[PDB]
């Protein structure tokens, strides 16, 4: 049961201060472990961070519900959508660990963030350049540029909620709205 | 001149492990300074991450060349974009400072990070509303996760940047060909 609590507690700290911010010292008084269970037990302030990291990365390795859309792209971008939300509704603390990784990287980021960032940028990547081969989509533009756009359109919603509050809903009620909205802008843009 | 390196060993510290990681005596010694000249003198750890913090979000108070194109909500788009574009080269620590206070906020964030991005979000919201008024852009999409969409697109691009390093280019020499990309996208849609 101090394995359980410990992952609780890492997760908590690791979050608010980042790896570069948490000392074992903190992570063993918080738990009510020693220094000692920490160390010889649950590999150490690193390893407790890249536990921590994996169960915050782990659903990355479960795309299905967008591979399996395949031969639509649209239901690809769709699918994609969709799961990025329930992520983000699934794990409050996601963005805190994604963006600290991305602009202060440790150890971690290239051995779980990295790869599985780039297996769904890839993913959309080739949806896009399908849907550019048959001429659905325009072949004027890049494919991989277009997934981060999209991405960063879904990602940046949930990202900017606090300096956002009183300009547009982010209730859960809304996010099938959102996700019509945003396919709308992706696909056909904002012009009349 | 102990105040200019100070600034200097602040923002250092401060982009690496945030507000929350960063104690005071890390910083006395970092800068060579005593506590005292520290806490008596230049507003102790928190008065120097204010001054970080305003520094860091100072441009976001200068929007002439966005508000200067209103009239015309292609080129406040296109005007946004290459700004935003250039605040990141300028800045390279400046989405680590901007992530941070979104997903870890410090009250640095209702004074400083909320107010300078919400201002950025009114302005676009505030040019697509004109446009669709004029009948230019859709009018069943929503001004304001609109603007949210296009800031997303390009905020993405840059805080990606380490997990796509092989996937696509970020070379400053491909910069405007990303402003012809993103507003390509945001307009027109990636249909045919
Ligand atoms: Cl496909
Ligand atoms: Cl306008």
């Amino acid at each position: 049961d101090c394995r359980s609590r410990l992952m609780e507690v890492a997760t908590e700290l690791f979050a608010q201060k980042g790896f570069y911010g948490v000392s074992i010292r903190e992570l063993a008084q918080a738990a009510g472990a020693s220094i000692s269970m920490i160390s010889y037990h649950f590999g150490g302030k690193e390893g407790l961070y890249a536990a921590v990291l994996q169960e915050q990365f782990a659903c990355f390795g479960q795309l299905d519900d967008i591979r399996g859309q395949a031969g639509d792209p649209l239901a690809v971008m769709t699918a994609y959508l969709r799961w990025t939300i329930q992520r983000h509704r699934n794990n409050p603390q996601l963005l805190r660990f994604y963006t600290s990784e991305l602009t202060n990287p440790t150890p971690c980021f290239a051995a779980i963030v990295s790869p599985a960032i780039a297996s769904v940028i890839r993913l959309l990547a080739e949806s896009i350049e399908a849907g550019m081969t048959r001429g659905l989509f325009r072949r004027d533009l890049h494919a991989v540029n277009s997934a981060l756009a999209l991405a960063g359109m879904v990602n940046y919603f949930f990202l900017s909620t606090l300096a956002t509050e009183g300009l547009t809903s982010h209730s859960p009620d809304q996010d099938e709205e959102l996700i019509r909205q945003y396919v709308a802008i992706f696909t056909r843009g904002i012009m009349a």
